[PDB]
């Protein structure tokens, strides 16, 4: 009665068939979980074979090989078995009954004692790049990731084995993570996430109302909330953050309405682990922490950008007071440089010079502490931390070319030049302090940089090969002497003092003539190519988003303070009592809008009487 | 019963400035049978024209209070109509 | 060559009318870094008025001036 | 530029490799095919109507 007789028997759903398993079990004493009845290597067992394949989301077999089995005195129970091996471990039975959408064939194996926390820890389970499906791991997590009522609702109230709705897996995730871990920004998938995601909170309002289940943390020390805002999901991100509930279900929302009074409505949106006050907030997180395209668009939903706002216009007097300072040390760097001796006059010179080492000294030590606090924001994205490097950069010139002050040689000069004109174009960062200018910023860096790139290596390549060539063929006589001297007669074409002149001195001129038109020619397709190609990326336009990032990234360093005093942190919103859950007061942000549609005064209200901030 | 008081005179920050009348108030609601009952009372009576603080009335707090928006543009056109329509009937010998 | 700020304003601003001399001075003592500045002048320049004229044409493209017209005419 | 490559230079003619996988999609005795293997995501597909060739995942 060997093993491919019960796996052909299973396949077909028959139950007559199962007639000499329990007399065989018991004769040879042996078990149905042993290796010899494992349907190969995989690890795949009997019932798990009996599942995968159903007639009308029903089988026959399986309510008798499952008597079979509590017949045969199993230590270990069948149901509740693994695979075990190294691509599909840990899926269980349970795990394929909610896979193949039969809640009948669910409630068959849960009745007869089935673990519902069973961990399948494989490495199609985990989220890797190849092939992969991760869904948190649990069967609670599976029915949650599959679009199903039916089996999460009999699987957190059943009699028997009750699922309980918070469950660590092996990565730390929840089942909330695992919803917000795997979505994307299509309306089928976010649709999906976020009722059900709603629908599990209700759940667990009802089912664990002692614990708080947006309040919990994976191995990371992520909630949904910050691992939604980490992994770029701003889909359920705007919902966590916009979510309202009238009716019993109150404490589980976070944007609550104050007041009202006719068309205009004052709404408390809720700062919880949102604010900058805390150490790992959402903010600090979307701007520091999140590698993703959508990271500009997370920034100017509601309530992020009316607290943005805020705390710009709050802190828009110690930037403007930066760049103040940042203007005097200029101004100062620049009336040394052009007061340079040859290489009371002479003391004040000293002075402008120690003055140079103490600027370039503390910007050097400003942007090491920050290059150490954000050392991954580099990596995460390069548009938006370059400036500090060129910050840096200038920064240790204007250390090193005092050093070659020191010494007394030659080159502290054009160190020094060079200082000054990487500083004069450093002047660019606070020009993200105006609006208008702010978008102007976004293209010289975003856009147009790529283009001129790609132009810059096809125009040095034309560049380098004219030249040899008219290096090479001006030698003969009846100009170019150099590849040097070529390159920079052939670059001034693009400039408008290109030299065009038939010389009556080389044994071949027409030749050169012709190949100075031929390179003219070229020329002008790159330079209309870039026009046409830049024209067309353009045309087909975000860049507002992108400023308010980059305004983001400004007010968060600003309320770190220096490197040399930590400024006090002030919270954001006011401390005010929502609902008895005894009170539950929360610390949230006023918001006003005006609405001369909603005429319908259904929903109930905080306060009875309008206030002022 | 003028309402004067700062929320209800329009400034920047937090108000909303409707005319400070209740017969304005019920004009800048999008209500016609408040309005209604309040102009054809006869224990008191609303006179259609009244000035305010500001010297407004009915028909310049309605304008006063709008939007190039379609759902506010609609109200404001259509009650102000329907204001008008009625003054025909209820005080014909002012304009 | 460059001796007062106003004359080497006057040279640099010549490359966007077309007349900036760009020259391998011999007579300096920091002659490429010289040139190397002069190049790195030049695209930065070029940079600049690529951005202005890129921005105006998405101003323009994502187009009332009619109307403006008629409100000089009425005044 | 790829269909160039697989027959190499002019001098020595490289080893041609098949893409995909030799499977049996059915009883037509059996019916067995060269086939490229394609992955996909769709999260509004939720009817499990047709049948599959494979009950068990498994990797490239
Ligand atoms: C004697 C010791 C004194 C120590 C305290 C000096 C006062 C603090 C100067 C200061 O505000 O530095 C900030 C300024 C801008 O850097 P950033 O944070 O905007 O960096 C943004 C990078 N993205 O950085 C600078 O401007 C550096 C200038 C250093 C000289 C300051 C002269 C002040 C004259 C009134």
């Amino acid at each position: 009665f060997d093993r491919d007789r019960l796996f052909s028997v299973v396949s077909r759903g028959v139950p007559e068939e199962l007639t000499g398993l329990l007399e065989y079990l018991r004769w040879n004493s042996k078990y149905l979980t042993d290796s010899a009845y494992t349907e190969g290597s995989t690890g795949k067992t009997c019932l798990m074979k009996a599942v995968l394949n159903l007639q009308d989301g029903v089988n026959a077999c399986i309510m008798p090989l499952l008597q079979i089995d509590k017949d045969s005195g199993n230590p270990k129970l069948l149901v509740n078995a693994q695979c075990t091996d190294e691509f599909y471990q840990g899926h269980s039975a349970l795990h394929i009954a909610i896979e193949k959408r039969s809640l009948q064939c669910v409630k068959l194996l849960v009745e007869n004692g089935a673990d519902v926390h069973l961990r399948a820890c494989g490495r199609f389970f985990q989220k890797h790049q190849g092939t992969c499906f991760y869904f948190g791991e649990l069967p609670l997590s599976l029915a949650a990731c599959t679009k199903q009522w039916d089996v999460v609702t009999y699987l957190l109230e059943n009699p028997h084995q009750p699922a309980s709705l918070e469950a660590t897996d092996s990565l730390g995730n929840t089942v909330l993570h695992a919803l917000v871990m795997i979505a994307d920004n299509s309306p089928e998938n976010s649709a999906l996430v976020i009722h059900m995601y709603d629908g599990l909170l209700q759940m667990g309002a009802r089912l664990c109302p002692t614990v708080q289940l947006e309040e919990i943390s994976n191995h990371q020390g992520l909630t949904p909330l910050k691992l939604a805002a980490k992994e770029g999901k701003i889909e359920i991100f705007r919902h966590i953050l916009q979510r309202e509930f009238s009716g019993p279900y109150q404490p589980l929302s976070r944007k609550f309405t104050e007041w009202c009074y006719g068309p205009v409505r004052v709404s408390l949106y809720d700062l919880s682990s949102v604010d900058s006050w805390e150490k790992n907030s959402v903010l600090e997180i979307i701007a520091f922490h999140c590698k993703s395209p959508n990271r500009h668009r997370m920034v100017v939903l509601e309530p992020l950008n009316k607290l943005l706002q805020e705390k710009w216009d709050r802190l828009v007097s110690r930037f403007f007071f930066n760049f103040a300072c940042y203007l005097v040390y200029m101004f100062i760097f620049t009336v040394v440089a052009y007061h340079q001796p040859s290489l009371f006059g002479e003391s004040m010179l000293l002075l402008g010079h120690i003055l140079i080492l103490l600027g370039g000294i503390y910007l050097l030590l400003g942007q090491l502490w920050y290059f150490w606090r954000r050392r991954l924001f580099i990596w995460i994205s390069f548009m938006d931390s370059y400036f500090e490097i060129l910050f840096l950069l200038q920064a240790l010139l204007t250390v090193l070319s005092q050093v070659l002050r020191f010494m007394e040689t030659e080159w502290y000069l054009p160190l020094l030049v060079l200082s000054l004109v990487l500083g004069w174009l450093n002047l660019l960062y606070y020009t993200r302090g105006f609006q208008h200018t702010g978008i102007y910023s976004v293209m010289i860096q975003k856009v147009i940089l790529r283009d001129l790139l790609r132009f810059l290596l096809v125009y040095l390549v034309f560049l380098f090969g004219f030249a040899v060539a008219l290096v090479s063929l001006s030698r003969e006589a009846r100009p170019y002497r150099s590849i040097l001297d070529a390159s920079l007669e052939l670059f001034k074409f693009t400039i408008g003092m290109g030299e065009l002149a038939f010389q009556e001195q080389l044994r071949f001129r027409g030749v050169v003539l012709l190949l100075l038109l031929a390179y003219v020619l070229l020329t002008y397709v790159l330079l209309l190519n870039m026009l046409i190609a830049l024209m067309s990326e353009t045309v087909n336009h975000n860049s507002w988003s992108i400023w308010k990032l980059q305004k983001a990234i400004s007010v968060l360093e600003m309320e770190n303070g220096y490197w040399w005093c930590r400024r006090k942190k002030h919270r954001e919103g006011r401390l005010l009592k929502v609902g008895t859950r005894t009170p539950d007061e929360r610390w949230c942000f006023r918001v006003e809008e005006v609405n001369w549609a909603a005429w319908e005064k259904t929903l109930p209200t905080l306060s009875e009487d309008p206030s002022g901030p």
